[PDB]
């Protein structure tokens, strides 16, 4: 049942924003380990004293990798006179954000029809405001409301590239590295408590519940199409193994962005590029199942996957689910950054075509148990 | 003249450590485009709850990446209890250093016959004292003078693998990359004031002055051997172009380390190794000189390099210059991070064979002039 009650048109992902101590170095690695090009910067050499802005780009996903330079290079300016390209920036709020929870995500943007409406209608039904509607150019809105911890919900409309202000990359920079990513399918929250977090964000944008003990207890928000998929998830406690939710909590100094989900437009082409680089400056991807869960898989999804399919999620360590719609095959790095706390995981879906419906397939959940039991199994 | 003044005895540089935000981001990235595997590590998997610690290594080079965890980790420790491998390290003074400075070196460390002794005299001898000796498991011992700005002089000394604590890194992660950089040749600091930051080095160290308008002055401090180089610069002021020394005071507020001089086995194969990579998450490189300069070559260094050596140079962007007793080849990288302070220079030297003794060439002070020349007769 999908009521479509967002309070406000909501479009598309539109990027999302990690907050760094180095921007440049990140973003470095970021595009080497996941194939996305340098597509657009904000920085000292397009006027910006304040922030080094630099954005990633794959298909439709957009990562943005922001960093603070000395206040002292911007300490006779104020906000009417700023050179930061993102108004919402604050060097004080972007140091306490890293010295507190390390690399991370600060902002899911998402592209709406009217970001300043989008802001009011989100703050008179509950929503703490962050940074208020600021308009770029005459050209840009840009607005931002508290989501979970330190992590914000960025609105961006468009009257009609990224951001006024950024520059388009010099092609010697941007070399076209593509290793099939498309889009953000979802962005997932850790929380202490999943009722209170759930019912705040559902409660000032409409989003709906998507329809759906080893570690964790979630649901999932989405918009009126299900293309904005919000899952958050909150610890079970006392579990005799300790629940990697609350490992993240207490790592990240409360609650964050657990991780990112993209969509491949060839899983098996993704995950083979990014194992090449596992060593060399990329990704690393989480333990693989055992055989015994590739030996299991037949019998789950003989007739979406034929057998060479199988083998190459074998030789991938690509995990599978499937719902009653449709089947979802995924996998996971290891955490991004020094903390175990943010990872990536790439995912394909496979069905639900109408274009594909938003979802398709779930996100993993009875991967927990068949993990489990693969591992039990092979135990032999 | 080489006195041989050395209060102490000093052997080579021993490493390199940088203050990070994120080691994990920062070590991958520098070691796909330097070349280096990833060697040791000292992190949460090996006990570590202060601090994540990485690393690289190359031929001799040792380059270390830290990054400070969350204080709650380690809020029961006390230093006689603490988990930390490197026990000078300190959460506050080392995002305080990241804020101020950004990216870059803490530490310049060179291996001595008795680091506290090497400590006793150099603060007997002026030397503001940084962290005082510690033994780490009876077998290192490790202590901590300033050098300039908030770097240290880092004395490590052996009594018989980096340090305990330390962890040798699994063969599935330790990719053998290797560019052919073998060493660190000199580390140079940027300071407002040439003269008392010579003084007070010499003076501690009993580093002797190794024998040598655009932007600076310089003077380089060198141990008994000459195998360990201190260059230092201060600005020159008003000087029709910004001195890049002031610009570096700025962004960096105030003194720290310029650069890191890499030499290689083989410059023309490190360059093409670098600059392969350097669109794809590697470094780049100082704009090249134009034509003319290497057209100026032949007359300078034609009897030390063929006309395919000095070719090799033109395709490359190498820089040559020329002592009374040897020849430089070298060339330097943008910045490594977000701000216009830290670079690191490739270099290596053809002559004084004896080995090779130290500073074979000089530091390439005269392709200030030779650059400035060649780009005025290249505008014809
Ligand atoms: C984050 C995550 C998702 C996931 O995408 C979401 C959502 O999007 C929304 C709904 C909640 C949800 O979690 C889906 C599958 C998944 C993980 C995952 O984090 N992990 C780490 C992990 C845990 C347990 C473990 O032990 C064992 F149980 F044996 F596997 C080993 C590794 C491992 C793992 O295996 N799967 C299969
Ligand atoms: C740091 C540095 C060294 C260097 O290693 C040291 C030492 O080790 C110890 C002694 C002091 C010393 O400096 C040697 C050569 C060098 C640079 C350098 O930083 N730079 C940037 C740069 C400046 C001016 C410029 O304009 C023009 F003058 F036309 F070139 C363009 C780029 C450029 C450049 O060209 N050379 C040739
Ligand atoms: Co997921
Ligand atoms: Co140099």
């Amino acid at each position: 049942k999908n009521p479509k009650s967002d309070k406000f048109k909501v479009k598309r992902f539109h990027h999302i924003e990690f907050w760094c101590g180095d921007a440049t170095n990140v973003a470095r690695r970021f595009s080497w380990g996941l194939g996305m090009r340098f597509s657009a910067k904000s920085d000292l050499s397009t006027g910006n004293m304040v922030h080094a802005s630099y954005l990633l780009t794959s298909g439709d996903l957009r990562f943005l990798f922001t960093a603070p330079y000395s206040p002292s290079l911007s300490a006779g300016e104020i906000k009417p006179t700023t050179t930061a390209s993102i108004p919402s920036f604050d060097h004080g709020s972007c140091r306490s954000f890293f010295s507190s929870h390390g690399l991370g995500v600060r902002a899911v943007a998402i592209e709406v029809e009217d970001a300043e409406s989008a802001f009011s209608i989100s703050v008179a039904n509950g929503a703490i405001p962050s940074s208020p509607p600021i308009v770029l150019n005459e050209a840009v809105t840009i607005a931002e409301v508290k989501l979970y911890g330190d992590v914000v919900l960025r609105y961006v409309s468009y009257k009609a590239e990224f951001l006024p202000g950024f520059e388009r990359v010099e092609d010697a920079s941007s070399f076209p590295l593509d290793y099939g990513i498309r889009r953000l399918d979802h962005a997932v929250g850790n929380v202490p408590e999943l009722g209170p977090a759930l019912t705040y964000v559902a409660g000032f944008t409409g989003f709906h519940q998507f329809a759906e003990e080893s570690g964790l207890n979630s649901a999932v928000l989405a918009s009126n199409d299900e293309m904005v998929l919000l899952p958050i998830n909150e610890p079970v406690h006392g579990t005799k193994r300790k629940s990697q939710i609350q490992t993240y909590l207490e790592h990240n100094e409360g609650a964050g962005l657990q991780h990112l989900a993209l969509m491949s437009e060839d899983i098996f082409r993704t995950l083979r590029e990014m194992r090449k680089r596992s060593s060399i400056g990329g990704f690393d991807f989480m333990p693989s199942p055992p055989p015994t869960y590739y030996q299991n898989l037949k019998k789950r999804v003989g007739d979406v996957l034929s057998d060479d399919q199988i083998k190459e999620c074998e030789e991938l360590g690509i995990l599978v689910d499937r719902d009653d719609q449709g089947t979802l095959l995924q996998i996971f790095t290891k955490p991004l950054g020094d903390r175990p706390t943010i990872f990536i995981e790439i995912i394909q879906r496979v069905g639900c075509m109408m274009y594909q419906s938003g979802g398709c397939g779930g996100f993993g959940k009875g991967n927990f148990s068949e993990l489990f039991k693969s591992i039990e199994e092979y135990e032999k």
